[PDB]
């Protein structure tokens, strides 16, 4: 693989090449991508979408918009610091081609900012509820009308793949969706494979899939332009990750770990007494102990620890990337950046405490169970109206919820139900159930 | 005034100079400021703070966090584009001192991101309720114990000044607050004056005031380092605006004008037809008519017009800034950048329509009326507990609401009441009232 092609500025449908040295510095394609996402209807909708973590009437807990924003800031830092080191290691990328360190920060920041844009509500539980609907619920009836991979897209419905659809889906008057740079689309794709085969290896990149059958042809074009290495020659396609996707993944991993811990403490789900114990190793080399002791409020002390731990893990992740840069370029790095961290024990301890006190908490379980019913009800309403669109009731449902092939209809129903805001989903659900 | 001094990287308490050429490119002070605001407790709290604009059960309407985020993105573009032209006109800024165009984008983005951080709930009506409390309500009893300017800080309590307080307030373990770069604090100060005299002229910079008496000594430090020009001849202090403050203002004006209009259309408060009619001159040169006619959804057509109109006004504001750069540097520019717009008739039409259909709408008036009662109730409870801190009831109030001199206590009460999240304020209000 070659960094000259990995950093493609191509947008969908382009007729001529876009050279980095010819770009206006005030309209750099990679920075335009960040702003396009910020102002997009899908990103704006995250304002009205909560995480699975419970709300608090006393402390700050992140909604999905604030979470995505902070992930993108961490991502920009990863991209900036790696970009600087990559331009030292390959000086021609700056001399002949005109790439600068901020370019790498922009690609990673934009891909990270958009990572949760296609996820259904209720976290991974929401993905499972949609899959269950097609595996064992009403949607099971479609199995014999779908290919194996089409059906797998539904029974293993994946928020990563829905995010790719949201970013790239053509609509009348919006060809190519947000039309993001191909480099940004490459960095976005953490799982460059189709829904089948299911987990063909234990490599992190094989754990999930990254595009639906409906978007396979689009990602093939992206993979071709970037020169991603083919990882399989069978009708089942897969590629080695774009190198910057490791940094997008690292941004999410660091924030998932440390910021969930911060929210858990401010919620009172994790006793404050655990905060310093679980973070001392991650912060001890950089912490100002006088500052920490003078701080009189828990949320300020926890926020200080969070900033220091994130800075530590960002710096370590950059060094890990650069150590395995050539392996990543060759497609032979089979692990995540955080998997190689010297603080793996502390990270695992933080993750497990969050599972025990947050994700297994009664308030999260209750919401996930309710989410199964909400999503299943909305899916069944849409699919019954698809199957019998001539009845008076189903015409009302169509006016209320949605005012092509069978597979394309079903994937769109999943995409739309997944991206409804919390309040709109709940209101429509209550009307269908007469509540 | 000298750009070398205006672009100061000083933080509060610094003992040694910070040379731009010595900054780490991955830890630029100006970009550190942006990230510090994003992760700050006051900015995160905007998550849970609505505008006075009503919410919608069908369409997107901005919370204060998303409005500030989009203003910061428009500000980053304005700073980047003006920065590139400033470095062309003053090339020693780059060659000698090492400044780069993205530095100007970071300064303007950070100051714009934090513009609403100190505003009380309920818009300008919330400011008026706090001022009315001290002018004619319970707080009138403090008049004779305060200087003229201390009392004016209260009866004309100003969100812009509270924002300055929020950004810089010292607490145990956090001296200097967020410790933002002085260039960023200069760009933030749109009204570089104290509360008195009131509206000494019709200059936009004199319309309001930008810092309380509690923060006068801090902004004096900031003004000295930046080399801001003294404007007032009497003992009442006042400075000419930092040139970048004009770009922070323009980002707010453009977003408030176009994005409020966008929200009003998607709310149904503004008829859909008015969108093209009021924006056609702002978008006519750049709009793709076949793209627009192919768009099937109102929100997408309006969002396209919004993006085109913001684009037009960003470009024009940059040109206006450069056309008047020397007059701004000398403190002789008497207007805002948008005031000189060739589209001023269309801007005025859009604003007046938003005033008539949104800000004078029944739903806004209802909310402002309720806000008067909520804020007045909270202020009276805090002030009575200040006046008689010995009683069992007032000790409960102190534990519920707030777990030095009279003025310092009163201005802190105003700052804390103003910065409470919507849900926390409402909950405490209901408990004080028995519900």
């Amino acid at each position: 693989a070659n960094w000259e092609h990995l950093l493609s500025l191509k947008r969908q449908g382009d007729t001529a090449k876009r050279l980095r040295i010819e770009q206006d510095d005030t309209r750099l394609g990679f920075e335009v991508d960040y702003d396009a996402i910020i102002f997009s209807a899908p990103f704006r909708s995250l304002q009205d979408k909560t995480q699975v973590i419970p709300l608090s009437k006393t402390d700050f807990v992140h909604t999905r918009l604030t979470h995505s924003l902070e992930v993108s800031v961490v991502g920009r830092s990863l991209g900036r610091m790696v970009g600087k080191k990559l331009l030292e290691k390959y000086p021609h990328l700056e001399q002949v081609y005109g790439y600068k360190f901020n370019d790498f920060g922009a690609i990673v920041a934009a891909a990270a900012l958009a990572h949760d844009i296609g996820n259904p509500p209720f976290g991974h539980s929401g993905e499972k509820a949609i899959g269950e609907f097609f595996k064992n619920g009403y949607g099971k009836r479609y199995k014999d009308s779908l290919t194996a991979k089409e059906y797998q897209d539904l029974i293993k419905f994946e928020g990563n793949a829905n995010g790719f659809k949201v970013l790239s889906q053509s609509k009348p008057g919006a060809q190519g969706g947000l039309r993001l740079s191909y480099a940004t689309l490459g960095a976005f794709m953490k799982y460059p494979k189709e829904s089948l085969p299911h987990k063909p290896s234990d490599h992190i990149a094989d754990k999930k899939y990254g595009f639906f059958q409906s978007e396979r042809a689009l990602f093939e074009d992206v993979a071709q332009e970037l020169g991603l290495l083919k990882r399989s020659t069978t009708d089942d396609v897969s590629w080695s990750r774009h190198p910057l996707a490791y940094l997008v993944e690292a941004a999410d991993d660091i924030c998932y770990t440390i910021i969930d811990f911060e929210d858990g403490i401010n919620l009172g789900l994790i006793p404050e007494e655990y905060a310093l114990e679980y973070m001392v190793k991650l912060v001890g080399q950089t912490i100002d102990r006088n500052k920490y002791n003078a701080l009189q409020e828990t949320s300020d002390r926890v926020s200080y620890l969070r900033a220091l731990a994130i800075g530590t893990l960002i710096n370590e992740s950059v060094d890990t990337f650069m150590k395995y840069e050539e392996e990543i370029l060759a497609g032979t790095f089979d692990q995540s950046l955080i998997d190689k961290s010297n603080y793996q024990a502390q990270i695992t301890d933080i993750i497990n405490l969050s599972i025990e006190r947050i994700y297994n908490s009664r308030e999260v379980i209750e919401k996930e169970i309710a989410g199964y019913e909400i999503l299943s009800t909305l899916l069944e309403a849409r699919c019954r109206a698809l199957d019998n669109n001539d009845t008076h009731y189903n015409q009302l449902i169509q006016q209320l919820l949605a005012p092509k092939s069978l597979y394309e209809n079903l994937i769109q129903i999943c995409a739309e139900v997944s991206t409804m805001t919390d309040g709109k989903a709940l209101r429509n659900y209550k009307k269908i159930k007469g509540l």
